[PDB]
């Protein structure tokens, strides 16, 4: 008997029915229940999966928003803003609206949790959703156990003060409280029959310090009399020894993401006091996997139950009506549904009850050989201009004859419902593409004369055609494919489709020469050229892993730069490519961070290499650079906007410090997730602290990010003030 386990498959339902049901109820469309009965169908379409494929199934998985709001809610971690939980008219005000917790990446992945405010230092069962979820199965006669979040993992997720509660001093105390309460929880379950409970505790994983174990090993002493299972993923645990030592009868271990696990266990052996549960069925890609070998590993493993590496809900829901990828695609890939179906062939397999899995061997699929090898030929000379930086500003400054603070924006602008219906329209057919790129080519013409009169020196074609950074490249990429229902949650009721990298990258035709080269050719100004990373676009998707990650970046890095190359012969005189997966796309352990620094400084340079006399920009929408500047400090980009509104210009600090530091920064001075228009004199406070010590030659004035999540009448205001600021500064200095 080998008992299988399953987490973290999907809630949207085979057609988003999460997404319509939450939004309906948003919108007023059904009521509390028609909204709590639509929630019970999911329920049901989520156990019956797990029930036709593995042994144990988990409850409290349905999370109406965010399962990390949802532990904060059970131990009372309510902010006093929100008043008296209500329930989920006040839940729903937390998860969204103008008092909304912060919202931040689950870990290296593309999901997003509600980061938790504790206020007091004292928790408390306010709400005890892990047994209501069990009670209801138990209702439908089905014995499930409860998915929750590891206290220790809780903490490391919230804030206090506004800072991570990451330090084991900072933790001690709280965790004394906070355990109390997984106490009377769990106490509570096993009164009403609960015989397991799944405990996530992802934050293993992370670069901890013995003083994090000592505590972690005191948190699960007092909780030893409760029928705990551990659950950690996305990287090897920290400590492999301490970890085995926790007083738990059964520990779950990913042995897919990483290779750190296997040798500890080989080295250190396991316990023949608890179980082992070998993730060995990826859950963050969508192949197929050879079951022998992985049937082989877990007997090496000496585990006699398994389950998927890491939660299933980083996957689409199935794979059944994909039929129309690229010719042998479908056969390669295996979604969430799949997967728990592939650890069910693996459970028969490994008790004997059958003798024959699926081949499964794809090689010499869809690869270009001219391609590969043109990339692994690249010469040193491949990842680094032609000439320095001080000599190429030279050369640009002169052929740009910007004044003093120039401004110009970050890209995208708000698309009006219009422009959003006439997109509908195209992509059902509605409309002829010859008349789709001529209501392009007139947004792109107003914008760029509503440029020219607010006074913008720097002007953008507004991205009218383009709904995601990704999507819009990787769908005029060979070697990537796109799905039709391959949803994936990536917050709230927001769903994504990442792309599918199964093939080597190569790029047949100019991807945005037609949009660029007609908007330069509506004016004098420059118009820069947007194009996305290639660590960004292999991020947002999924990719193959039977070759190394940084060789697929170079390929798209290979990519991009020609595109670069055909905007250059072209005749654009600045080209941006954002990249925000240069940072999110970094490992969990940041004592992993210089080998995949490495290469992603490698893959960015690759495709920002162009011709001296092309001024590079690079927006980059973190929040601090201290961490990362020395990487930043790399990338050879001749500009670097950032984000300098909500610090108010104090961002630039890690700037500051960094001796020898010479290149252009665009300086937001607009927080663009706001409505509000700055003032002047606001903008000018963001201005002149950036001024302390980075020569004003530096300095351009821009907004935070993109606009196309704002209203014309928002922005027309701030870029005219942002305008006026740049005559008063350029009078005052010149
Ligand atoms: C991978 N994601 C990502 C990112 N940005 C960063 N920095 N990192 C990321 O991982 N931007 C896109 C996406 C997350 N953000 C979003 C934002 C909106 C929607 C959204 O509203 N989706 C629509 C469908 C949109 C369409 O028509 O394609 C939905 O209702 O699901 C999805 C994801
Ligand atoms: O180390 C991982 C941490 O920085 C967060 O991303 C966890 O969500
Ligand atoms: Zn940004």
């Amino acid at each position: 008997f080998t008992k299988a386990y399953a987490f973290g498959f999907p809630k949207i339902g085979e057609k988003r029915e999460f997404k319509k049901a939450l939004e309906d109820f948003w919108k007023g469309k059904i009521t509390e229940e028609q909204f709590e009965e639509e929630m019970n169908k999911l329920r049901m379409y989520m156990v019956e999966n797990y029930r036709k494929n593995v042994d144990v199934i988990p409850s409290n998985e349905l999370s109406y928003y965010d399962f990390v709001l949802d532990t904060a809610v059970m131990v009372g971690a309510v902010p006093e803003r929100f008043g008296e939980y209500r329930g989920l008219s006040t839940y729903f005000d937390m998860a969204r609206g103008g008092k909304a917790l912060e919202m931040t990446k689950f870990f290296n992945t593309n999901y997003h949790y509600l980061v938790p405010e504790i206020e007091t230092e004292e928790f408390y069962l306010l709400e005890n959703k892990p047994l209501e979820d069990y009670l209801f199965f138990k209702s439908k006669g089905i014995e499930t156990a409860p998915w929750v979040i590891g206290p220790f993992t809780f903490l490391y997720l919230s804030k206090r003060n506004g800072e991570w509660i990451r330090r084991p001093n900072q933790m001690e105390k709280l965790l004394e409280s906070l355990v109390s309460v997984y106490k009377e929880v769990f106490e509570k379950l096993v009164e009403n029959g609960c015989k397991e409970i799944l405990v996530n505790e992802p934050a293993f994983v992370c670069d901890l310090e013995k003083a994090h174990w000592d505590l972690i090993l005191n948190v699960y002493r007092e909780l030893s009399e409760f029928p705990l299972t551990v659950f950690t993923y996305y990287d090897s645990v920290s400590d492999y020894e301490a970890c085995v030592s926790l007083p738990v009868k059964r520990l779950h271990f990913d042995f897919v993401s990483n290779e750190e696990n296997l040798k500890n266990l080989e080295k250190h052996g396991f316990p023949e006091d608890k179980k082992l549960v070998a993730g060995v069925i990826n859950g963050r890609q969508p192949w197929k996997v050879d079951l022998r070998k992985v049937a082989s590993l877990v007997e090496k493993l000496g585990a006699s139950a398994i389950s998927n590496s890491c939660p299933l809900f980083h996957l689409p829901v199935t794979l059944e009506l994909e039929n129309n990828l690229p010719g042998g695609l479908k056969e390669k890939l295996a979604f969430a549904k799949e997967k728990l179906e592939e650890l069910k062939m693996l459970k028969d397999f490994l008790e004997g009850k059958t003798f024959d899995l699926p081949n499964v061997s794809f090689e010499d699929f869809a690869v270009d050989l001219q391609a590969v090898e043109r990339v692994r030929n690249l010469p040193e000379d491949s990842f680094r201009r032609e000439k320095e930086y001080t000599e190429r500003d030279r050369i640009q400054r002169e052929r740009l004859n910007l004044p003093l603070f120039p401004t110009t924006t970050i890209g995208s602008f708000p698309q009006t419902p219009e422009v959003r219906k006439m997109r509908s329209k195209y992509r059902k057919g509605e409309i002829s593409k010859e008349e789709y790129e001529a209501f392009i080519k007139e947004q792109i013409k107003k914008a760029i004369e509503l440029q020219e009169e607010i006074g913008l020196d720097v002007l953008v074609h507004g991205e009218f055609e383009r709904t995601d950074m990704v999507e819009f490249f990787a769908e005029k990429l060979n070697g990537i494919a796109t799905t039709q229902n391959g949803w994936v949650l990536s917050y709230g009721s927001r769903c994504y489709r990442p792309p599918i990298i199964y093939g080597t990258v190569t790029r047949p035709e100019p991807m945005t020469l037609k949009e660029i080269t007609y908007a330069q050719s509506l004016t004098e100004k420059p118009v820069k050229g947007m194009l996305t990373g290639p660590v960004t676009i292999m991020s947002w998707s999924y990719y193959r892993e039977d070759i190394p990650e940084r060789e697929i970046a170079y390929q798209i890095a290979l990519a991009i730069n020609e595109e670069v190359k055909d905007l250059e012969e072209a005749g654009i005189k600045i080209v941006q490519i954002d990249e925000p997966a240069f940072r999110e796309k970094a490992p969990i352990k940041k004592s992993k961070w210089p080998e995949y620094f490495e290469w992603a400084i490698n893959a960015f340079n690759l495709a920002a290499n162009a011709r001296p006399e092309t001024q590079i920009h690079a927006h980059m929408c973190y929040s601090d650079f201290n961490e990362i500047i020395e990487y930043i400090h790399q990338l050879e980009f001749d500009v670097i906007s950032i984000e300098a509104s909500r610090s108010k210009g104090e961002i630039i600090s890690a700037f500051e410090n960094f001796k020898g530091w010479i290149k252009q920064i665009g300086v937001g001075v607009w927080d663009i997730h706001s409505p509000a228009v700055p003032s002047i004199n606001e903008m000018r406070e963001i201005v002149e602290r950036v001024l302390r010590v980075l020569p004003k030659e530096l300095i351009w004035i821009n907004p935070d990010c993109g606009l196309k999540t704002r209203n014309w009448d928002e922005v027309i205001p701030s870029l005219r003030n942002m305008v006026a600021l740049a005559k008063e500064m350029r009078e005052k200095f010149a």
